[PDB]
């Protein structure tokens, strides 16, 4: 992933807060290691500058008229252009962040973060890198529990080597309801048989 | 030359606004708060020629770090720069003397200019803002509007009663209303406000 133009970038900014994004770009501008910046006000902008020439690194705000910075991600990825994408926003939005990460962006940084945080996210994702919000990383890596009390009972029989139509007897249920509970179970713990669910629920502490 | 104090609680505009002011050559030096009470702290130790202030901000806004620049009675030039366009903090802004009001819609070089602006001693009111405050819906009812164009023509009381089929009392009473809500001293000259005001 490594472009080695780290002297020299060609640089694209997406920001629809005109205050912001003028001084963002003068800023950048007087970078020693960028060459340009194109500066854009909102996402149908950005893209009508990226049908027309190249940029190593588009710089995109999230909310925007027209079209979002998560649309021109995803429009910079259907055109495979060799531009890395950084997002930079005010939103911790969980959903964004992940739509952003399913669509392959290369960084997601906060407004709150500096404008020297900046330079070194430019410099991480050209080198091939990723950075990611830490706040936002640690709200998407915790889980609720996703079982409910009666998958939870299901999980404690079979932790105990319990067969389904004895779990079925145990809880007062139909064999038939105990094997769509574990069906159920299967699919949402991502395990693939009952006894790997088991470990999965407990090593999560779910039980 | 130029000491300011900019007071903003988003981080990247904050610092970004900051170094370009530094840049700036008739700028001398720029201090940095990212809430309202940061801000009157450091008002309180340090000499400051122009405070650029956001209105939302933790803890206090712009709008009371203004009213606090005022209460203290210092020679401090108060730019308010917001992404805001909700008519009270304009209007709050005007009552407490800021010397500037623009959006986060305007340039670094307007902000430059306005800067210069008020050190002139003049004001720089978003244009934007102006016109939306300025602009109200006409204070008068149809009736009471109608009554007004028979004033303008010279008509008698009774002569707008017997044109609208209305008693000549009707018409006293959309008088007395007329001049009460207009602050009019007379019929005549409540026809005259209306008309130049723009209201007929
Ligand atoms: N993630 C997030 C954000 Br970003 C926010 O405000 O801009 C609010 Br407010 C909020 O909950 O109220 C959440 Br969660
Ligand atoms: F407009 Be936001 F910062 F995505
Ligand atoms: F926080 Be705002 F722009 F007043
Ligand atoms: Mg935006
Ligand atoms: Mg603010």
């Amino acid at each position: 992933g490594l472009v080695p133009r780290g002297s020299h970038m060609k640089v694209l900014v997406a920001e629809d807060q005109s205050m912001l994004r003028d001084a963002m770009c003068q800023l950048l501008t007087l970078q020693p290691d960028v060459e340009s910046v194109l500066q854009a006000k909102n996402g149908q902008e950005a893209i009508q500058l990226l049908e027309k020439e190249s940029v190593d690194i588009a710089i995109l705000d999230v909310e925007m008229p027209v079209k979002t910075g998560l649309e021109v991600l995803e429009w910079i990825r259907s055109e495979k252009l060799e531009t890395k994408v950084v997002v930079v926003t005010t939103f911790k939005r969980a959903g964004y962040f992940e739509r952003a990460v399913k669509a392959g962006v290369d960084a997601y940084v906060l407004k709150e973060r500096s404008i020297a945080d900046l330079m070194q996210t430019l410099h991480t994702v050209l080198e091939g890198r990723k950075e990611y919000s830490p706040e936002l990383m640690e709200m998407v890596m915790t889980r609720p529990n996703p079982l409910t009390e009666q998958e939870i009972a299901v999980l404690k029989g079979i932790a105990r080597g319990l067969s389904n139509q004895e779990i079925a007897d145990q809880l007062y249920l139909s064999n038939g309801t105990i094997r769509n509970y574990v069906t159920n179970i299967l699919s949402k713990l991502d395990a693939g048989n009952r006894t790997e669910a088991a470990n999965i629920a407990k090593e999560s502490g779910w039980l």
